[PDB]
């Protein structure tokens, strides 16, 4: 039965002023509808009419290959193609081709296996665009990554197979970046960006084709997209669609997909030398830079793999290496040492320097190159000439704790299958040997058998509203390969209701449709919406960029009153929102400019790339703005109400994170939890109630990036969830009583 309203127990849509915005700014749009999507474009000379679709074979492919000219664009091919042609021939698939077309040609799904570095991602796809000719019937062919890097970097090396630009026949599609054309005929994207795209249209009509790729992983995006596509399939007799993975067990898969055929790579992988350490290394970081420098030192000719977990480590990892690598040169006379970190967020032309060669040595004595990265030097792609391996077993992952509803990023354990896979990446040239830094006692015993699916260990806030975007109506019955809790995906439906993205019925408000058109957590695009209503849209335009990356402040260990200094520059007090407003502003000072940017960054102890990055992510979002009619307006800095409005904008997205000053520590709004503020802040008498951004989990818990707000305010601008009738009888509820009778008149 409908839920009835009162004034006692208001509805949180009408309540939202959010959702007022999205109203106004729905109706702005149409007075002025969209246009539909730019069409695509391609080249037809007639290179391949003596082709017939999903006919072909792999001697007809070669022939076309081996041609004059580039089939795809009319173009002659590069004398680099050739011999770059040459090389990627030799790869396992090349082998399977005639055998996988079989299968591609009388299935609408299948499944593909084979180690890492058998040129599934790089070479399937191209075998796809042969068969298909997909440019000719006007689609596209995806090919999806669980990492951005994997994505970007692919891209990049099958555009020079191919012989074409980025960006023009081959391309690439991230969250906030964006390289694709009109001429686009294969696009490889993260799986989360595919599903932006089916959000807009359910059926994908543009792809003919779609590979999904690393589906061992099993991240959250890739889960869902197999739900989709195996409705879509139904629907759409003209698509096909691969699943691709690294695990040779693939059973579980074929039955989700109902029974599908299955094409196994066979493993050419040399052996590995495994070797243990005797005892339990408790600094593993001096562990690993040691080992590294071991075999730089000892061992004959190849390169080196290091897993670390994340950037900062591996940053001051890659300063280490090559300070005691320069000084065995120059002592020692060893070979030359050259070292490249990877990781997320690293820019294109960084990443690509990985495949440098190891420089060439005048010692006599081996040169050799060290690459530092993260898991995704694991399965998602390899570096050609690495004979060695370096396994810390650690890796940053998500981890859910039902009971509080909280998502946390935790540098912990890798599971077996990991250690077997990253020790396998030492054995594609020749045998090699791969150093771990636990006992093999702890391999067998302590390590787990595998990491469970990220849907497992997810808050569903965003794949709910994901999914109501889809049209799904019932989310528990929901096909996932592995279903959630249904405890976890009832609480995101009243979070979504809270946020007035959902009504009481389940159905999307204009706010969670516009909530939609951005990719942003729910409570980030609530915030952004509503905020000129609020007039500041421009000033929390830039927090949210600035919420979107990394914290930008540098603090070295040693160096740490200099650091502190530099960022009270740009600290507001109670405002750890506010001072992500001041150094973006800073940063895109006219003065820092004639400082000279990099100079300016590194002196005021600040991280370029991340604002560079909320840089790119501001305007991405001021173009996403501009596009669905939300206005950009602004408050005069004297103005009494300038950090009244930010703070209401806040509150807006954010009211269900608050915690409220301890009476007799803080205490969380919902769930009742007792926290402390995290040791980077410190907040001044007059804060009795905050808004948090971060829930930290370490033993005792935190709450980070902390902003004062005034209760009443809370009262106003979420009236639905601040109802009393939802409290507990504690410190919390005694004290809003005594708000709430304190408004009068
Ligand atoms: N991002 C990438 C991925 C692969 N490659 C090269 O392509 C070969 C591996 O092909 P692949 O990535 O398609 O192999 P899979 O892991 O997909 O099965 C290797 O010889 C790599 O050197 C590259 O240069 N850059
Ligand atoms: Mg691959
Ligand atoms: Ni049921």
């Amino acid at each position: 039965s409908k839920r009835r309203f009162s004034s006692e127990h208001p509805d949180p849509v009408e309540t939202s002023i959010p959702e007022q915005a999205a109203e106004i700014a729905e109706e702005l749009s149409k007075q002025h509808p969209l246009p539909s999507e730019e069409p695509l474009v391609h080249h037809d000379a007639g290179e391949f009419k003596g082709l017939q679709r999903h006919h072909t074979s792999a001697e007809e492919a070669q022939k076309l290959e081996d041609g004059k000219i580039n089939p795809f664009t009319g173009r002659e091919f590069t004398p680099k193609y050739v011999d770059i042609l040459k090389i990627r021939r030799e790869l396992p698939v090349h082998a399977q081709r005639d055998e996988f077309l079989k299968l591609y040609q009388n299935n609408q799904i299948m499944v593909f296996v084979g180690e890492t570095g058998s040129g599934k991602t790089t070479q399937i796809p191209q075998f796809v665009l042969f068969d298909e000719m997909p440019h000719l019937e006007n689609t596209q062919v995806a090919c999806t990554q669980p990492r951005r890097v994997a994505a970007m970097s692919v891209a990049q090396r099958v555009a020079e197979e191919m012989d074409v630009k980025l960006g023009e026949e081959v391309g690439y599609s991230i969250r906030f970046e964006n390289k694709t054309s009109n001429k686009t005929i294969l696009k490889y994207m993260t799986d989360g960006m595919l599903l932006r795209e089916a959000m807009e249209d359910h059926d994908l009509s543009r792809y003919s084709c779609i590979i999904l790729d690393e589906a061992h992983e099993r991240t959250l995006a890739t889960d869902i997209l197999m739900g989709l596509l195996k409705q879509v399939v139904k629907r759409r007799p003209d698509l096909k669609i691969i699943i691709m993975s690294a695990t040779l067990d693939a059973e579980k898969f074929q039955r989700y997909f109902n029974d599908a055929p299955l094409l196994a790579v066979p493993g050419r992988t040399y052996p590995v030398e495994l070797y243990y350490t005797p005892e339990f290394q408790r600094d593993y970081l001096d562990s690993a830079i040691r080992t590294v420098l071991q075999i730089h030192a000892t061992e004959e000719a190849g390169d080196i793999l290091l897993f670390l977990t994340g950037e900062d480590e591996i940053e001051d990892a890659v300063r280490k290496i090559s300070l005691e690598g320069d000084q065995l040169v120059r002592e020692e006379g060893c070979g030359p040492l050259s070292v490249y970190p990877l990781y997320g967020s690293l820019p294109p032309h960084q990443q690509q320097r990985i495949f440098e060669p190891a420089p060439e040595s005048h010692n006599g004595r081996p040169g050799r190159k060290v690459v530092i990265s993260t898991n995704i030097a694991e399965t998602s792609l390899t570096i050609d000439g690495i004979v060695y391996v370096v396994d810390p077993g650690f890796s940053k992952q998500k981890v859910y704790n039902p009971r509080i509803r909280v998502e946390s990023l935790l540098v912990s354990p890798i599971s077996k299958a990991s250690a077997q896979q990253r020790a396998g990446r030492a054995g594609r040239t020749r045998p090699g040997k791969c150093f771990r830094l636990y006992t093999e006692e702890a391999f067998q015993k302590e390590l787990i058998e595998q990491s469970y699916p990220e849907i497992l260990r997810s808050n569903l806030s965003s794949t709910v509203l994901e999914l109501k975007k889809l049209g799904i109506d019932d989310l528990v019955h929901f096909d996932f390969m592995d279903p959630p809790a249904p405890e976890t995906m009832m609480r995101a439906l009243e979070e979504l209701n809270y946020l007035a993205c959902l009504d009481d019925e389940g159905n999307l408000t204009p706010l969670g449709r516009l909530a939609s058109q951005f990719p942003l957590d729910p409570m980030l695009a609530v915030m952004l919406i509503g905020s000129f209503e609020f007039q500041c849209s421009q000033e929390i335009l830039t927090i949210v960029a600035m919420l979107s990356v990394p914290n930008v402040f540098i603090r070295p260990t040693k160096d740490k009153k200099r650091a502190d200094d530099a960022k009270n520059i740009f600290a507001h007090p109670d405002g750890d929102h506010i001072t992500l407003l001041n150094v973006y502003h800073a940063f895109k000072s006219d003065e820092a400019y004639e400082y000279g940017i990099h100079k300016w960054c590194r002196d005021h102890y600040l991280n370029y790339r991340s604002l560079s990055a909320a840089d790119n992510i501001r305007s991405q979002l001021e173009r996403l703005m501009n596009r669905y009619n939300l206005e950009l307006n602004t408050t005069d800095y004297e103005s009494p109400k300038y950090f009244d409005n930010i703070r209401k904008a806040l509150a807006s997205g954010f009211f269900m994170q608050v915690a409220k000053k301890r009476s007799g520590g803080y205490i969380t709004v919902k769930d009742n939890q007792d926290v402390l503020i995290h040791p980077s802040t410190v907040l001044g008498h007059d804060a009795e109630w905050v808004i948090y951004n971060e829930f930290v989990l370490t033993s005792k818990n935190y709450i980070r990036t902390v902003t004062s707000v005034r209760p009443e305010w809370l009262i106003e601008i979420a009236p639905a969830y601040y109802d009393l009738s939802n409290f507990q009888k504690g410190d919390v509820k005694l004290s809003l009583e005594r708000i709430k009778e304190k408004v009068d008149r």
